[PDB]
């Protein structure tokens, strides 16, 4: 069961009074939950492998060092006696989280949701035996063999996935995706949108576990990065209702406390769970323009894992957490690497009405990574999507020694 | 004049192309400004007379040192050169920021607003001799002799205020030794106004590089003792008021200059529209428009966005740019009636089991009888709605420190 209590104080970041929350990963998200534990005056302590992290520019301290080595983990844990440990990434080491969680620590949801989603197939398996919920059709392949008998049983064109990813259109593909030993190949599902349920574990004014759901988040990617997200998705009340009945199914299995962002595959009234991952998700961004102040999946997180109350209203046996107004995000993506990035297109990109951007300040670039993204929100959540990628689309990019690149 | 010019870019906080905020006061409002940079990846330095102060707290690196001493703020602006130098309290050296700016640093909105503003009589000269807007009726006085001819020429009941930094309601000739010991006072005469409002009007560059004016929905408050305790946008006013409330906003700024969002200090009684004062820079009662903005436009935001250059959108309406708000809002203070280090504040699970509203608590180390600890935040489409929502949310929380009991409010 979950370590702490429904609580109803809070002291003083920096004083003998405060709440502290430690974040394993100073990435973008946790930079927006170091945000809104600041804006409560909760102490933040922000761990990750480099310096100067986005969220240690926020953070009262910080720690430098291997998050997949134990002992350092254990010497900031000891060091600073958290009142929740936040991973905000999968490459932490598990044992350490076990320990802690052992120890009396409280880590988000807990340590086995973690340990769960770092695997493919003992994700998979999860949500077939234990959540019982609807995914792709989907077999494992150990050998070279192997691999053909799947692809040719589940039908080309399918998704082959080291358990820890190719998509193979036809046999001659096979010998890639091989090469990309443990496979999951799973059936291709035409989806007319894949969602993230925010699903949230928190306290209610009884001191039991309720699940609040925010409305479906749409997105779409360019395989294995999200490019751009919205809410609410543009789905059926019938998918919408079905949506929150499967994340329920899954967050009911993972526990603890704290946001999940559950993915779904929706075609018409129909929904496939994909995976989950046990803490805020980077298509969750929206919520930052979406959802009203205070209310991002950042503080929804933070206040479920400090055992704060999160209000929310009923409908039909959910749960639900009434969104302000539609939003979407675009991805700034850097084209090229090195120290110092600038961003420039800036007298056009921002005088556009209804949307800002958000920089993360990461010091280095590198081809590929996600510097910042563009905000928009309108009655019409088209509107805001296109106006989201609009405004990303402005911002050019260059680090110390690149040239500028749209 | 304004020395910096529209800004089409912007490096990397922590790293040699960043830019560079330095905020002089680092109360609640500096760690709002502080936020949103933290936000663009833009470089905070705060600077206050105590350690640990809010804006600190979210900022790269701080300053500890007595802001009314010259060389102390002269050795820190010489040290971090900074982009924007951001004071965000009147008791800080006026000297300082004129030599800043005389040496090249940009001081928010120009160094003169603040000198300005900080006396009575520069101040309301200002608004009459050159806004030419209209305010209370009022005469100065030096001297007990004067004091007595002023406030019977202006009648009663008369308000009495120390030129800088002390007032008085007199009701009648046997208050005036009462106000002179509260030497230069200004006397004016009691407006009877239905409800005070503080227009946020933000002076950035346009799309095309030249300066102008944008106007926020006006904010409604009440003053208790000199101390804010509620605000909420947008007022309650006539659409005739409104307008002329832009009208007085925009010549105030006009004659102020520089880049920055002004606190303009008004009072309304009907279509009349009295200016009272005016903060050259982000104002209390203003932190309603972090739920009644959008995200990224409440007044700290819409103020650092103004003073690194960067454009501000807006909508025209009628010959005013307006800014358009997301959805009303109310703020209610929550202070401190105890003192004492760390703070610590109860009553959560009620309080934050209220719909559409949430608290902001700010970090303060320490707590003084009457320190402003945090607020609380409400919205709704009805603005009544919000106004109790946000004061029942912070009758909710009661407060204690490490060395005294638990107390409301
Ligand atoms: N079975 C599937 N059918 C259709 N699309 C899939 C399927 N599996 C993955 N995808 C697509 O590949 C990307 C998701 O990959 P996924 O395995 O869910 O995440 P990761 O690869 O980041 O673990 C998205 O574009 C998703 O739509
Ligand atoms: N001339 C006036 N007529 C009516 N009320 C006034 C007048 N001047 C001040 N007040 C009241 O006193 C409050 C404080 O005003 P003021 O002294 O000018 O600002 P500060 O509180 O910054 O000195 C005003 O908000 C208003 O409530």
């Amino acid at each position: 069961v979950v370590m702490i209590k429904l609580r109803d104080e809070l002291g003083t970041a920096t004083t003998d009074s405060a709440q502290k929350i430690l974040l394993l990963g100073s990435g973008e998200l946790g930079k927006e939950i170091a945000i809104e534990a600041q804006r409560l005056g909760v102490e933040v302590v922000a761990v990750d492998r480099y310096a100067n992290a986005p969220a240690m520019q926020v953070a009262h301290r910080s720690y430098v060092g291997n998050m997949m080595d134990k002992d350092f983990l254990w010497s900031v844990v000891e060091r600073e006696k958290p009142d929740a440990i936040i991973p905000e990434i999968e490459a932490i080491n598990l044992d350490a989280l076990f320990e802690f969680e052992k120890d009396g620590y409280f880590v988000v949801p807990n340590a086995r949701a973690t340990w769960i989603a770092m695997h493919r197939e003992r994700l998979r398996e999860t949500l077939v035996k234990e959540a019982k919920v609807p995914t792709s059709r989907y077999m494992y392949a150990t050998t070279l063999d192997e691999l053909y008998e799947a692809c040719e049983k589940i039908g080309y064109p399918c998704h082959t996935k080291a358990i820890m990813s190719y998509f193979v259109k036809g046999p001659e593909d096979i010998p890639k995706a091989w090469e990309e030993e443990k496979i999951i190949v799973e059936e291709h599902i035409d989806f007319d949108v894949e969602v993230t349920e925010l699903a949230v574990r928190h306290f209610d004014e009884n001191g039991e576990i309720v699940t609040t759901f925010p409305k479906p988040v749409g997105h779409y990617q360019i395989d294995g990065d999200y490019h751009a997200s919205w809410q609410p998705a543009e789905i059926s009340e019938k998918a919408e209702r079905e949506v929150y009945r499967i994340a329920k199914r899954i967050t009911d299995v993972l526990g603890g406390l704290g946001i999940f962002g559950v993915e779904m595959f929706v075609k018409g009234d129909k929904v496939w769970a994909n995976e989950v991952s046990p803490r805020p998700h980077d298509t969750g961004m929206v919520t930052l323009a979406s959802h009203p102040p205070g209310f991002s999946e950042f503080a929804l997180h933070l206040r479920a894992v400090l055992g704060l109350p999160i209000p929310g209203e009923w409908v039909d046996g959910y749960r639900l957490f009434p969104m302000l107004i539609p939003a979407a995000t675009h991805v700034i993506k850097a084209k090229v690497s090195g120290y110092s990035p600038r961003f420039r297109g800036l007298v056009k990109a921002l005088s556009v009405p209804n949307a800002t951007v958000r920089l993360f300040g990461k010091p280095e670039a590198y081809v590929g990574r996600r510097l910042g993204i563009a905000l928009a929100w309108d009655k019409d959540v088209e509107v805001a999507k296109r106006k989201a990628e609009m405004v990303a689309h402005m911002i050019e990019l260059r680090t110390r020694s690149s040239d500028w690149h749209d």
